[PDB]
């Protein structure tokens, strides 16, 4: 039984419990144990030995940055579910997310995020996705944002062509002072848009105010955003124990106007000083001084909002060079079927199982390798620039053994992970 989560939905710029009609705000934390990650979600005894605490701090949101989606999650979905509670998702992974280096919207990565999708959106308490997280974080990488837009784009059209409940798909950003306003507006601008827009908020330390913090400033900033925005982490750690009085003007009447909420971060004690519990070497529970605070700050919060029924794209940020560099144009949807055709015609092929730049820089100074290249500057996306990375070594390097011309299936390459595609000589 999931009665005590109904699904949430999205109304303009705020969320509702599509069964009461009354105004959905976040109490949150994050949740998230450091494959390379842990999937705290597929481990009954880590959630069920949580749950509890969680339920005493009185959240009724986790965001959770990474799940393993060939494990099972109903266990842990359903006890959350008892107790009122729902998840906020990162569709991305540390090892399979946009590179804010060197970015790129591609199978591999659309694989990514389609398969949590289906590992995880059977589940009415499933509040929404994240398409990522602080890609672009300063002014040296805007270029990154598009890449975002289009994953957030083919994320919500394959929702939209499954069977799933339409879940909300979103943005988490940080707080560059530079980059935050053209950030914000781009992702809600031209005929791509974010559902719903998280911000890593980290201006109110210790005993601070409404007005000294930031908080007054990025209230104004943000009065009219018309998708639903709150704070996808908060919790300045300067002063300790964390007072968490920011959680007093984020509920009150003046901020509750504006923002769906916040989620603390978080609840695992690291070595980082965020936590509010520490797991001992007995794996047992050790409530730590903050947890009080947050506790009786959630406890004594109670925002007002309004019920459902009491209640022009726009322009994108122009471009200016080392301030604002994200094209309007966006990459196309990475077609898995175009890719996966390489696979199998190619003459020369690179397993995964890095030496990339090296290869590239070695293969693009003899073939042309404009057809894999993507500019998010320019808006300009080379025809296999959506496919894998192996893919596009393997295009290169099978361009370079067709120009050489022996054919005599020796790849001109060599690296163990290179080998000639028998499957190429069979007469997509
Ligand atoms: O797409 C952008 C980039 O994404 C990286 O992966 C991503 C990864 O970095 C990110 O990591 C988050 C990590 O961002 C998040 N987090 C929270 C904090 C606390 O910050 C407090 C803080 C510290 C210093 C500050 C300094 C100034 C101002 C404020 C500050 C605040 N630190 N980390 O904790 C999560 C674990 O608890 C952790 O999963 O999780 C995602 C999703 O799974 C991966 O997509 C990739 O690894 C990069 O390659 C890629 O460029």
């Amino acid at each position: 039984s999931f009665e005590k989560t109904p699904a949430i939905k999205i109304v303009g710029n705020k969320f509702f419990d599509s069964e009461s009609g009354e105004q959905f705000f976040i109490k949150g934390i994050a949740y998230q144990l450091q494959t390379s990650y842990i999937d705290a979600l597929a481990d009954p005894k880590i959630c069920l030995r949580d749950i509890p605490f969680l339920k005493m701090l009185g959240v009724n949101t986790l965001r959770v940055y990474a799940i393993d989606p060939t494990k099972s999650h109903d266990i842990c979905m359903e006890a959350l579910s008892a107790e009122g509670m729902y998840v906020l998702l990162d569709l991305s992974e540390p090892d399979i997310s946009i590179n804010r280096e060197n970015p790129s919207w591609d199978v591999h990565i659309f694989e990514r995020y389609k398969s949590v999708i289906d590992a995880m959106s059977s589940f009415p308490n499933l509040l929404g996705y994240f398409a990522g997280n602080e890609v672009t974080n300063d002014h040296t990488n805007t270029f990154a944002s598009p890449f975002v837009k289009a994953a957030i784009r083919d994320a919500k059209e394959y929702i939209s062509h499954s069977n799933h409940r339409k879940i909300p798909v979103g943005y988490s950003t940080n707080d560059d002072a530079m980059t935050r306003d053209n950030l914000a507006r781009y992702f809600v601008c031209g005929d791509v848009k974010a559902d719903f827009y998280g911000i890593n908020m980290y201006e109110w330390c210790g005993y601070s105010t409404y007005g000294t913090s930031g908080y007054r400033e990025r209230t104004k900033e943000f009065e009219g955003y018309p998708i639903p925005v709150f704070f996808s982490e908060f919790g300045c750690n300067l002063v300790r124990p964390r007072p968490f009085t920011e959680v007093s003007a984020l509920y009150g009447n003046k901020m509750s106007s504006v923002w769906s909420g916040g989620l603390a971060y978080m609840y695992f004690e690291e070595e980082n000083e965020y936590g509010v519990v520490k797991i001992n070497d007995n794996d047992g529970v050790d409530i730590l001084p903050d947890f009080k605070n947050l506790k009786k700050e959630f406890a004594k919060a109670d925002p007002k909002g309004i019920t459902e029924e009491e209640y022009e794209s726009v322009e994108c940020p122009h471009i200016a060079v080392g301030v604002w560099e994200a094209n309007e144009k966006l990459p196309e949807t990475p077609d898995r079927s175009k890719c996966a055709c390489l696979d199998e015609i190619l003459p020369c092929e690179i397993v995964p199982f890095g030496k990339y730049e090296e290869y590239f820089s070695y293969l693009c100074s003899k073939v042309d390798c404009s057809d894999i290249l993507a500019n998010g500057k320019t808006g300009e996306y080379g025809e296999f620039s959506d496919c894998s990375v192996e893919q596009k070594l393997s295009l290169q390097l099978s361009k370079l053994y067709c120009k050489i011309g022996a054919n005599d299936r020796h790849c001109p390459l060599n690296d163990k992970n290179v080998y000639f595609n028998l499957e190429s000589l069979q007469p997509c």
